[PDB]
């Protein structure tokens, strides 16, 4: 409890990003599922949600006050990171998965809005 990175969740998905050009068509990443976690960065006080892929890091978003998650489907869901200007989008196995990472993404917020106070 006492690391300086602290794992806080872990599911498997398939990652995606929207084109930066024109934020409609979806381009995958890492064309295979990847694990996608939430850590609390104890060193800066914040959350992040992070998911390697070909020893890069395809995702590593900090979970900020307003960032929202939207379910866009039964099985899929996404999100816009400001900062890394750009949009993530994870398909799940099932309808569960997503309910799951969507309820952690909330119960994560809530910290980070304390964390901001």
């Amino acid at each position: 409890s006492t690391a300086r990175e602290q794992p806080i969740f872990s599911t498997r998905a398939h990652v995606f990003q929207i084109d930066p050009a024109t934020k409609r068509n979806w381009i995958p990443a890492g064309k295979h599922a990847l694990t996608v976690s939430y850590f609390y960065d104890a060193t800066r006080n914040v959350y992040r949600i992070i998911s390697i892929g070909g020893a890069k890091a395809i995702i590593n978003s900090t979970v900020t006050p307003n960032m929202t998650f939207t379910k866009t489907s039964q099985k899929f869901g996404q999100w816009a990171d400001s900062r890394a200007n750009t949009v993530y989008g994870l398909g799940f196995a099932s309808e569960q998965h997503l309910t799951q990472f969507a309820e952690k993404f909330q119960e994560v917020k809530e910290a980070a809005r304390l964390a901001r106070e």
